[PDB]
């Protein structure tokens, strides 16, 4: 019936009052560790804090803090990390929350450049002879190997601790075709790239929580991780009449602030949970669809 609202919030061009009221009975909790004057240096966006109550701790003794929430879904049975674009200064302790967390795989939905401005450290290795060494939080990053689709990269990445010799494998998910407050082209190349990214295991049980991020980590990032938290409930019980995105997206707002930047990201994410629906309720043929739709060969 969420297709129902779909069609009446259209036929009423209500997306921006709807979206409104979202944002009117969003939940607001304290921010104090990430205001504190020593951390200011560690914000990439001074409107853009992680709650105290689930934030993610480094497990350093100098200074835990880091720009990154815990979106813990519990009906859903699915928890993201939802986190900024590393700074110069903050790659290290990007990369010291992956591995403390024991993520599997990492969604990148921003490009580094975008609208001719710097969104985003350039975080993970470009070339296989140049790993990078992080001396802060003691860890090394090597790019093992890429490979590149025409609006999406898949990287595999090996983090080690250093202190342990101790390594991982890190999948590196990175959609490059997605506007800065903008939405993907399509509900298909979209769908095509979660789905990929749960093809890859990252999201199981198994693992720590991915990380999802975007340049601050709320919008794309929000959007992202409610079509995934959506299409997961709807699955749970195969009854896509039980889903409330609404309701699911202020559960995840709960977490970390403003997920969903603008009313039309909420509207993409109906479109790709109605769109995405379709795998769910037993039509496997459909993802096969999605993939011809995007076009991902170069
Ligand atoms: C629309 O506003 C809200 O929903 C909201 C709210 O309801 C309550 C409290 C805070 C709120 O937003 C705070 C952040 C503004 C804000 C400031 C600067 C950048 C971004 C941003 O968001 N997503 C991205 C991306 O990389 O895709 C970016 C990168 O440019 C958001």
């Amino acid at each position: 019936e969420m297709e129902k609202e779909f069609e009446q919030i259209d036929k009423s061009g209500s997306w921006a009052a709807i979206y409104q009221d979202i944002r009117h009975e969003a939940s607001d909790f304290p921010c104090r560790v990430a205001k504190l004057p020593k951390n200011k240096n560690r914000n990439r966006y001074r409107d853009v804090s992680p709650f105290d109550h689930s934030r993610i701790k480094l497990h350093q003794e100098d200074n835990d803090y880091i720009n990154a929430s815990l979106i813990k879904m519990e009906e859903a049975q699915r928890s993201y990390i939802l986190t900024q674009g590393p700074l110069p200064n903050t790659c290290g302790h990007f990369w010291e929350m992956v591995w403390e967390q024991k993520s599997r795989g990492v969604v990148m939905l921003n490009r580094v450049m975008e609208k001719g401005s710097l969104k985003c450290a350039q975080y993970w290795p470009q070339k296989e002879e140049k790993e990078m060494i992080f001396e802060d939080t003691n860890l090394k990053l090597t790019l093992i190997s890429e490979d590149i689709k025409s609006y999406y990269t898949v990287r595999q990445l090996e983090l080690e601790n250093l202190t342990t010799q101790e390594t991982r494998e890190i999948l590196h998910f990175h959609y490059t075709t997605w506007p800065d407050f903008g939405v993907p082209e399509s509900p298909a190349s979209f769908l095509n790239f979660l789905f990929k990214v749960r093809e890859s295991g990252s999201l199981s049980p198994e693992h720590g929580p991915v990380v999802v991020h975007c340049s601050a980590g709320i919008g794309r990032s929000g959007t992202f991780c409610l079509a995934d938290t959506c299409l997961l409930l709807m699955d749970k019980r195969k009854d896509p009449s039980s889903v409330d995105i609404k309701k699911v997206l202020l559960e995840m707002r709960k977490f970390r602030m403003g997920l969903i930047q603008t009313a039309d990201q909420l509207r993409f994410s109906y479109l790709a949970v109605i769109e995405g629906a379709k795998f769910i309720m037993g039509d496997s043929s459909v993802q096969d669809q999605w993939k011809e739709l995007s076009h991902e060969d170069l």
